[PDB]
């Protein structure tokens, strides 16, 4: 199969599709999008405007798979190279409630805020974050961060026993805030212990090297001593 993967580098829907496909060994070619100009020809591909995309071409056949909800579930029944859901209906089932609470609960209390306010603003030329919006969605993180730690002290991987897209959902939301540099990881230890292996991955390395023009990130951001 022949895999295109049209996404946005900065965006954590994207990332976890990335996370998921390096870490099955699955090629694919990118090409990047500035959704936030709604090209046509992107909105023709998919009717939301949003990225990830991936097409998939076999016989010249194309199959396009839209946002994560349905990319990660494709993805695992389909190729089972190492599989990134457990065996266990508890653990299948707690990876899923992990990706429901990343993509939704995270991405509304504190992306909405930190993403929005600095990285969207400035793309869209929209002027300066407002400061109540950043201390607003910096103590939703540290309430997140307090959330994955309690997990983390309990469990090996955030879902139990196994590294799960659970992991990847929240090591590919946490990246972008990282990339601009407000994750208190020096707070919780557990989490900087998980994301600390997870950042090390083969998977992780290209996302490490992503870079958008105008948004310089943190110094640390690509070393795997934080």
């Amino acid at each position: 199969v022949e895999r295109t993967l049209h996404h946005f580098p900065l965006d954590p829907a994207s990332r976890q599709v990335r996370l998921a496909l390096g870490e099955k060994r699955l090629p694919f070619v990118e090409m990047q999008v500035r959704y936030w100009e709604m090209p046509p020809e992107f909105t023709s591909l998919n009717p939301s405007g949003m990225p990830p995309v991936l097409v998939e071409t076999k016989h010249q056949r194309n199959l396009v798979i839209c946002e994560t909800r349905a990319i990660l579930e494709h993805i695992e029944e389909t190729e089972t190279e190492p599989p990134l859901l457990g065996r266990d209906p508890a653990e299948r089932a707690e990876a899923r409630r992990l990706l429901q609470w990343f993509d939704r609960k995270f991405d509304n209390e504190v992306n909405g805020f930190l993403l929005h306010e600095k990285m969207e603003k400035r793309l869209l030329r929209m002027g300066a974050p407002d400061l109540a919006a950043l201390r607003q969605g910096r103590e939703a993180l540290r309430m997140h961060l307090g959330y994955i730690e309690s997990l983390l002290q309990t469990r090996d991987w955030l879902a139990g026993r196994r590294m799960s897209l659970a992991d990847f959902a929240a090591a590919a939301h946490l990246s972008v805030i990282d990339y601009f540099g407000d994750v208190p990881w020096k707070d919780f230890q557990a989490a900087k212990t998980w994301y600390m292996k997870l950042k090390s991955r083969p998977c992780f390395r290209p996302i490490l090297a992503d870079r958008w023009p105008g948004l310089a990130p943190a110094a640390h951001y690509d070393d795997l001593d934080f």
